[PDB]
Formats: structure tokens, sequence, C-alpha cells
């Protein structure tokens, strides 16, 4: 039915006699589960000639599908990806339509043009080697770093971001935060509680950074990472999944990235791989963003902290479709499934 209703759109907008054809060339993951965006190919006639097209559909994802997040704002997404290509000339998606009623296909969803390039892995994560990004010399891994930092950079220059971004609203940081807890007491509902990140949230609002919160906020894109990144030839070429789009303290979107390769390097340890140390390092990074923003990050502490809290609710919400489609048993104690919960507790055990 996604195939078909696309196939409608385009009798809308092509030449009458075009009739288009869609079909999927991408609905699933490597491991078989239901991807967040489906790549679709579209073909139609034009004066004689084929012309064919892919085109990404992103979906809203319905109850029994297990989904991440509480909910779900996809008309958020498609206006900051669109004001982003607007404004700036951080690569982005084109978008083409936004289906908001859900009447069409069941729940909301909308289309972008296919964009080619390729992306460090999540499966097996990047860490592991074997891949086109863990092979490339040490000079092309940090040209792409530096370029994702720049793109980051980029976004967070927007002026006026909580005007020009009001649709996506104490502090923002204080918004962010109950939303969080909100994000983890739906978890919970599927899967149990953790003690571990109860008493994160008492030591988080108990070392508030209060400097970071209280100056202007940015345009945060979320999962800032580079997973999340098309490249070609190591320099982005799109910048996708904005699903955790917000506004908020600079410093919450570079502590994700840095953190992000943290976990995927614990991940790599684990599996007895010695990953790769040199990329996305602090130091780096700090020293990258703030060359090229001018602007001093506060302490990325907390937000490290803050970011472990965000990575174990997705670990809680992927336990739970893991249980809902048999694959594993609800687990003794979910904390088994946080594999960072080590390097969180030597975070929290720090004084800053
Ligand atoms: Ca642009
Ligand atoms: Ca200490
Ligand atoms: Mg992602
Ligand atoms: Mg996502």
């Amino acid at each position: 039915t996604l195939p078909a209703v696309i196939s409608r759109w385009l009798s809308s907008v092509l030449p009458g006699g075009a009739a288009p054809e869609v079909t999927v060339e991408s609905g699933v993951d490597s491991t078989g589960m239901s991807s967040e965006t489906i790549i679709l190919t579209a073909r139609w006639q034009q004066d004689g000639r084929s012309i064919q097209q892919k085109l990404v559909a992103r979906v809203a994802p319905a109850a029994e599908d297990v989904p991440v997040f509480p909910t779900y704002r996809l008309d958020h997404q498609f206006e900051v990806i669109r004001l982003v290509g607007e404004l700036t000339d951080v690569p982005v998606p084109r978008v083409r339509w936004i289906e908001t009623t859900g009447d069409v296909l069941g729940t909301p969803f909308f289309l972008m043009d296919y964009v080619e390039g390729v992306v460090p892995p999540d499966v097996m994560p990047y860490t592991f080697g074997d891949n086109w990004f863990a092979d490339a010399p040490a000079e092309r891994q940090r040209q792409l770093q530096d370029a994702t930092v720049a793109a980051l950079a980029t976004l967070h220059s927007i002026p006026n971001a909580q005007n020009t971004f009001s649709f996506l609203t104490d502090t923002t940081l204080h918004r962010h935060f109950n939303w969080v807890r909100s994000w983890y007491d739906f978890a919970v509902e599927g899967i149990g509680r953790s003690p571990l990140l109860e008493r994160t949230f008492e030591w988080l609002q108990s070392h508030w950074p209060d400097d970071a919160a209280a100056r202007e906020p940015v345009l945060l894109w979320g999962d800032a990472r580079v997973g999340n990144v098309l490249y070609r030839d190591f320099q982005p070429v799109a910048v996708l999944d904005w699903e955790m789009v917000a506004l908020g303290p600079r410093e919450l979107d570079v502590a994700w990235m840095i953190f992000a390769h943290r976990v995927f390097q614990e991940l790599a340890g684990l599996a007895t791989l010695p990953g790769l140390p040199e990329v996305m390092r602090e130091d780096d990074v700090r020293a990258t963003y703030q060359a090229l923003t001018g602007v001093e990050l506060g302490d990325l502490h907390w937000f490290y902290v803050y970011s472990g809290v965000m990575w174990a609710c997705v670990f809680m919400r992927t336990g739970a479709r893991r249980v809902h489609f048999g694959e594993i048993e609800k687990p003794d104690d979910v904390e088994s499934l946080f594999y960072h919960a080590g390097l969180m507790k030597h975070l929290l055990g720090e004084e800053h």
C-alpha cells in the first residue's frame, strides 16, 4: 500500500499518461527488521522514454511496532529538514510531500528525494572494522570527522533559532530533560525499571549545568553521529535522522557525537577488537568546533551522562521490541542491556 499511495500521488503531479509504477527497493535493515525509512523506486514515461527516480519515505510507526518514542511529529521533522536546506549549506535530502493526517496509509509519513552515498555502519558497528570507513587512511577518517563537526557547527550557527524553529517548543534544557524522563517512563512500561537510570536522573537534577542551560539555545540535530550521515569521498552529502531534533544547549549535540563513538568503541572492546581510538576524540572535536564557531563549549561531562541515559532508553526499547518478536526473553535485569553502564558509573564518580 505505500507504493500504491506514492504511485497515486505521482499520478497527481506528473503529466497525464506518465503512468508511474512504484516498487519497494528496501523496507528492512540487514537483520530483516522494518527500517526507519523505506527506499522506493518510481518509474514512468515521458516523451517516449523511461524515467526512473528513487524516493525515500519516512513513516510513523504504529503501537504494534514497539515504537522507540512515546510520540511522533513527522511534521516537525519535515519542516526542520526543509528549513535547514533553505537557510544553510548543510546537505539534506530534498523534501517532497508530507501526509500529516494518517488518513492515507494509517499513520503520517513524508517523502524525500534519494541521495546516493555510504554511511559508517551500525550493523556491525563501524568500530568492528571491515568497512569503508574503518579501513580508510587516518587522514581520510579525520577529513570525514572534521567535515561532520563543520556541518554541526553550521547548524548551530543558524540565527534566532528559537523563533525560526519555534514549533519545536523555564529553559529549553529543562523541557528536554522532562521529555527524557517521559521517554524513560514510556520504556519502563515495556520492560521494567532501571535503578541505575533512576539514580542518574537524580544526579542530573542535582548537578544541573546552570551556565550551559542559561545560554542561547541552538537547533539540535539530536541523533548527531556519523551513522546518520551519507558520505561521498569522505564528505557529507546528506544529514539524516532528525527524529530527536530539538532546541537546546549546543553542548548536547557535541557531547552526543563524541559519546556515540565511545559506546561503539566499548562494543568493539567487548568483541576484543581494538576499534578506532583516534576517531572522535573529545580534544580534537572540541578544538574543531571551537575554531569554526568561535564559541566556547561548557564542560561536556553532564551531557555525556545525559547521553548515556538516552542510549539506555534506546536499549530498553530495542529490548522490548526483541521480546515482542520472541527473539529474546525479558531479561532478569534490564541493566544487562546497557553495555555502556560501566562507562556511565565511571563518569558519575567524577567531580566537575
Ligand atoms: Ca542549502
Ligand atoms: Ca570522585
Ligand atoms: Mg539512526
Ligand atoms: Mg532514528
